[PDB]
């Protein structure tokens, strides 16, 4: 893999490593699709706005708000109805890999 955008106009690769071992049946992983009506290159897609508080993936720290969601563990979700990401999640089970992107700050 050769994809980092390591520091790139605000846009930066980052995972953390979550596990599904409680009978929450949840990650704490709270998504929302976004309502589009005009095209300007962006349209839809699969992003974090809210969490489940004594879920994994609160509890984890590194997961906070506003973030957009792209592989899962050995899964994608560039591509997955958002109620199909829920199953996924779901079925995991087990140790999962996050992959989402955030957008970092640049002040002065």
């Amino acid at each position: 893999g050769s994809h980092g955008y390591s520091d790139a106009s605000g846009f930066s690769l980052y995972s953390v490593e979550l596990f599904r071992e409680k009978d929450t049946s949840s990650l704490g992983i709270s998504i929302s699709g976004m309502r589009d009506q005009s095209t300007t290159g962006e349209a839809t897609g699969i992003y974090v706005k809210s969490l489940i508080p004594g879920s994994a993936a609160a509890l984890d720290g590194r997961i906070e708000p506003n973030d957009k969601i792209l592989r899962v563990d050995d899964v994608n979700v560039q591509g997955m109805a958002q109620s199909d990401v829920v199953e996924v999640l779901r079925n995991a089970g087990n140790p999962v890999r996050l992959l989402l992107i955030r957008r970092l700050p640049l002040l002065e």
